């Protein structure tokens, strides 16, 4: 039983074009002037764009014994009420390299997924049987591997382990992704704060400033390089980090920056709040930071050097934040924005002019299915793509609340942001998933997405690398 | 009768995939898994691109009461025997403003084109008539402006005229291109060195070093965004120019640029040849740089601070450039490249890894398309594009040389260039165009394309600057 | 009669430590451990520091047939007041370029200075008459010519003017000034503000935004640097400027920047003040900036990119400002800060550490003068330097108020900005100038300072460009 | 018994100008036109400027259970004759942090010192006693701590030990150099290099290119700047770790660098020379570099982005350079340019405009001087400074060559350098040290240099970061949960 979207206005990254759309299989079968199709859905007046791909989201994420609020079924329902029809979760293995029992394990929490999904594979430390189980974890579809700089005593690796696994990635035709901010400095500045009776939320922000982020953003890229594999950085927040990834990509460095939508629109003021509860709320890393930063992520955006819009989606309620009454080193780091990516970013952005809507398509879905190898199966309107779309009424207004979100936690860091421009219907793989304010993709109607290593940027970097491979000079006896 | 392309890969600027080309009246029918046609063109081994679409050509231009070698019949042979399937020419009007009288003689010149092409309409003066006629320009098709900084005494502008001008296109939503030289600087350097006997052809280089290109580079991007209109820098040549791109576009200014093959391959040392031809021959502005330049050039296109690569074509006889013997401001500026700029750049930046095959589409056809507004009718591999393609054999050599350059000139400054992966044939809008070695294309045989205003980086500009223009401050009496 | 400074610590641009000064006939002659002399000056718990240098002042300006309301008298008293003991003005001759006719008549309203005083020569136009007396105006001790890439239709030159002005700066061993703007694109926007009603003073600061500032600064380098001779900014404002400059210097090229107290420490939110006078008062150009520049110009002091702080001293009453009441271009253009300089600079920069304290000598004094070619005759503690000396308790406290200032008009600026460490005397040439509050030189007692031309930077700069210098390829 | 230098022209870091100089007891006694002394030095024709100080030196240097070849005696001679009057070694203790120990020895080496020298005191680990005994360290007039960010297993400190160490040097008010490299990157590119076979001397310049040490400085200075302490580059060698340092200038930290004259002057194409001594002779680190890279360090120099000229001078003979034959990683590194230091800066920085005369005083000896707290007793011409002077022939000439250099070793990376201006007198505290080509100063002459911590630069930063110090928000049990 075949879908026709009939009467909507098609934007990609690419162009924007009146178009119907023809859906067979769950895929899209035609585009085209007029079609016909068994059932019709009407976008007169409306956008219709590929739905949004989220590269970055922490569902059901263990902390101390519990987990995060938002697991695969809230966390998917919030995405799909947002335009976004795909998640990338992390998995998180132990410092032994079990990578393949965390990935089971992650399987079975991604069970409850009610839209399409994948993952990334961290690396916590470094042996042998994480170089060995690598290679069959870009067999079983990933092609992603995330490295934390940070997190010392829980997640983080040294440069020294950074660089094997690196290398380890570009055989592989792998990429890796990092958490870049400085572990060791973090870690003694939290352990001064702390001993000098610092220890609100504010002081969260203190013990992680921008600098600690642009220094390890830099040195991330200068391991990459010399390991000759592109390196994606998550969450850039700040001027310093978007400084490194703009500077590497001047001198033919293969670099890709990530923007969450938080550090967009976001500042640190909210840390200095009379209430606890509400400064509390907003801690995660890195934190918001100087309001003179979001300029800089802007232009980023519009000029190429940061490629993809995500939201470090981790719910915490009110009661789990509260872990870290006089301890801001106990405040479980995380905000959610799944469901607000799309929303604000389509206001603050589009609505503004700082974004074309092509260049809002190509960060919010196609540049990171390219990036991840899964283009045009994803972030694609092109005939054979998934028929993962949003339907954009371009009028609609709203005001963010958490009384009407659909995350499961008691609060927003977007409260009272007013917009205009929402998604009013998403497809899923041709299934309508979301309609008329209401989730209506069940848990377990989405997908483990496979996805093959080795794309074209890896590829050139290493042709180029061979190229410029330094040799030995011939010396007579 | 239709055409069918069979078993070959298409290469896009988002995409590579093998499927099977449909072509109906000249336009693309359909693209997928098997396909049948009236006609089979055999492409298996081979890659299927979009058409080159070179923005910068100078054909038969107006020279000393003759006109450059190159017209638009030779000029477009050229281009096709290169994969390069549209030009894009500069109508030259008087001062007095005479710009529709202007256009009516380069239609003239152009009736001989082999291949689709288009104009820029240059402004070398202000006042009324100029600025009646630009809307009457833009009602015709043509949505691009240029401007010169330099030529001094012949086409040059100064920055109140280039503002007025600027501002013009603004309100007519066309882009403003510019040639960014001081030439306040460069007459009084020329002036200077001829004084000097500094007169021969390595001298055209000394009186406009890249300092000279790299501050009216960021004059013209000043007032640009001071006039709320993007800006395309025509030749960009070396670190100083692209530079104040990359800062331009770092601060969200919206600023295009264009690097020409010569730049990215070709270096100064050339005019320190100790025959006199030789150097006279490579003569251009700009000049050929210090070849340090080149990275900063190749570093642009793969991180997309550049976006088109061009060739300035302006095609001279030695006996043309022997006008400027014992005096290099006579020397007639210009060099070709329409033919050897798609080889070139595959063999120095596909197979060497600098560029992806999907950013050589980016750069060679796709992103102008898309920045002159007539994305997809040139530029793409979709439904309902014209069907402008070339076929791509990667395994094919040759050695670049004048005896078998389509240029109607006696020289090659490409003269030795080996390369591998080659255009065996080119189609413009589904005409077999150039074929075996030899131009199938008839004179008449290109069409003028036509180009609407406001396209979606002017219109969101617009937007950006209504939101942040400055408002009066309400006093009371 | 010969005079002691007992019992202070001397602080230079190169080093802080006690020592007695022993001053005769007008300049230091001794410097050490103990010293006697036959009138004792007691600097006990105080600093001595060499006298400020101001290189940026329009004292009896002319505008719309009337002057500025700060004279050479008015404006020195000021200075002195502030711990400053020399002024540098612009001189402004008519685009003809009757330069020295212009300097004949500077010579007259500098004959009211309290304190030592030197002048730049503007050139506002280009012709052989223009050509002719630079080499004149050089003879005369003046090695600066100052050029305005703003104020089109009064003193604004071009890019073809500018270079061939340039040119002969660098052949007669001077060095050129810029005002850097650019002045079409200000012209311009000036039009459609206004045209668009948009005409309070806050539009002042719309009409030319930083990005023209950093433009025009980044061009007049590109022109120096061709001409081969060193380039002084005055009054860089704005993030845009500076980087032009950090870039140029990076390139090696000798460029010279100046930032004003107004720009290290007030801001644009000054023009959106409800209050029209209040708003109107703070116009000038440049404008107020947005705060966020403050630490890139403070930066620059602190690493050498930006090497001297003036005041760009031109003072207007309420009543003329007032003369742009419905257009903002006819708002006269300055603020006064002659007096507010380094007393502001030692409370916001010393006392905060964003400057030693021998920085803070260093872009008060030292380094203009090095610049100007007048070290050490002044900015020096040095023996055979004039004793321009100001006595700085650095425990006295004082809020800046219109109602205590020695300028003329009827406001300030730093209005509220709350001091410690402050100038108690000042010296010039050894004669008690400043005391007790109170201005003690009369007016008169300045006197002009000759300066040299072909200083070290030119002279390094200008082999530099023989070496380089592209040649003839030889061919048969 | 008094000298006068007369008819000189004295060129300082301020001013270039004419006059006689008066030295009594070691010390500048006066200055002026016309003075008289019992002892005349004619100066006529001759500028007259401080001695060179030389921060930079690793003078009878412990490896491989062996020295490298010039010691604190042919060291010094070396420096005297290059009219560099003043250097400074580095003491290098065992990771327990044996300082004190440490420095005891190096006070037995330059012993034999024939001009005056100071130390730097290394720190190649962290723990306790490394704590305790900087601030005794500091007690005794040394006032700089090294930190090795490469040389893993040997010298290297990782994130945490130097950032503990920064915050010492904070509270001492001492102040941090570093030898910035990425060390784990380095020893990664060593083994898979010599396991691809590429084993030669150029390989090792391929180990540790440029983005290597560019990123560890960038790490050094956001560490220093953490723990609000100035921080000092040495031989920045290369665009990126200059580029690091402006940038960082810039946001208002307070960071020094220091490029070697070799860096200024030879490049990375000298490893590609086909003899294979010829390329091990040049191995150091960092290595020689893209030429490209001299235009950036001479430009830091002239903006003041860059400070002071250094040699980072360790000689070895060819015979220990031939130990790393079939293997880079045991080539000794290390360049000799005590000698060479001022007259290569002056013959291609001052006499080609690229430096002012008395911006070649100051990168030569009075900034180091003023960086390292010991201005005006060194880098001064002014009255009560040591006499360290060097008396400077502006038209004599000469070709340096291995076979007249008073370095121990057989060959000089300078070879064939034709300079003109030279000196042609050095004086250390008023004694004449050198004179004509021979090096008269005596092993012994020289003295320890004491430095005081707390220089105005460390004082103006700890009370920036006072000003600026985040604070606890009050926050009232109204607002709070
Ligand atoms: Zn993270
Ligand atoms: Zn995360
Ligand atoms: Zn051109
Ligand atoms: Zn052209
Ligand atoms: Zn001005
Ligand atoms: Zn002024
Ligand atoms: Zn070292
Ligand atoms: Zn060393």
């Amino acid at each position: 039983a075949s879908k026709v979207i009939k009467g909507g206005t098609v934007i990609t990254a690419d162009r924007t074009f009146r178009a119907d759309i023809l859906i067979e299989d769950g895929k899209i079968a035609a585009i085209g002037d007029s079609l016909e199709g068994d059932e019709v859905i009407d976008a007169s007046g409306c956008y219709v764009m590929p739905g949004g791909i989220d590269p970055h989201t922490h569902l059901q994420m263990p902390f101390m014994g519990t987990y995060s609020s938002d697991d695969f079924d809230t966390g998917t329902a919030a995405a799909l009420a947002g335009g976004t029809t795909m998640v990338v979760d992390f998995v998180l293995p132990d410092s032994e390299g079990n990578l393949l029992d965390a990935l089971q394990e992650w399987f079975q929490k991604a069970g409850k997924a009610r839209t399409d999904y994948s993952f990334h594979m961290a690396i916590t430390g470094w042996n042998e049987r994480t170089f060995n189980e690598m290679a069959e974890v870009v067999k079983r579809g990933i092609n992603t591997f995330k490295h934390f700089m940070a997190y010392k005593g829980a997640l983080m690796v040294n440069d020294d382990e950074m660089f094997a696994s690196f290398q380890r990635c570009a055989e592989l035709g792998a990429m890796p992704l990092v958490h870049a901010e400085n572990g060791d400095i973090v870690a003694q500045l939290q352990a001064k704060l702390m001993a000098e009776g610092n220890d609100g939320p504010e002081a969260h922000a203190y013990s992680r400033p921008p600098e600690v982020e642009g220094e390890a953003t830099n040195r991330a890229i200068m391991i990459a390089d010399q390991a000759g594999v592109p390196l994606y950085v998550v969450h850039v927040s700040c001027e310093q980090s978007h400084e490194a990834i703009r500077r590497a990509r001047q001198k033919g460095m293969r670099v890709f920056g990530e923007p969450l939508i938080q550090h967009l629109t976001l500042d640190e003021s909210e840390y200095h709040n009379r209430d606890w509860d509400y400064a509390a709320r907003r801690v995660m890393s890195p934190p918001f930071r100087d309001k003179l930063n979001q300029d800089s992520l802007w232009a980023g955006l519009a000029a190429g050097s940061l490629q993809c819009v995500a939201t470090d989606h981790c719910a915490f309620t009110t009661e789990q934040k509260r872990y870290g009454i006089g301890n801001f080193t106990k405040i479980p780091n995380g905000t959610g924005g799944l469901e607000e990516r799309m929303p604000v970013l389509w206001t603050r952005g589009v609505r503004t002019g700082r974004l074309t809507p092509n260049e809002f398509v190509a960060v919010t879905s196609t540049n990171i299915a390219k990036i991840l190898n899964i283009y045009p199966q994803k972030g694609a309107v092109v005939p054979g793509a998934d028929a993962d779309l949003v339907i954009w009424d371009p009028e609609t207004t709203k005001k963010i609340s958490a009384k009407t979100q659909h995350s499961s936690i008691d609060y927003n860091v977007f409260e009272g942001f007013e917009l205009k421009g929402l998604p009013i219907m998403t497809l899923s793989r041709g299934r309508i998933a979301f309609d008329k304010g209401q989730v209506t993709a069940k848990p377990g109607d989405g997908r483990f997405i496979e996805r093959e290593p080795n794309g074209a940027v890896n590829r050139a970097l290493s042709q180029w690398k061979e190229i410029v491979a330094p040799r030995k000079v011939e010396r007579s006896a």
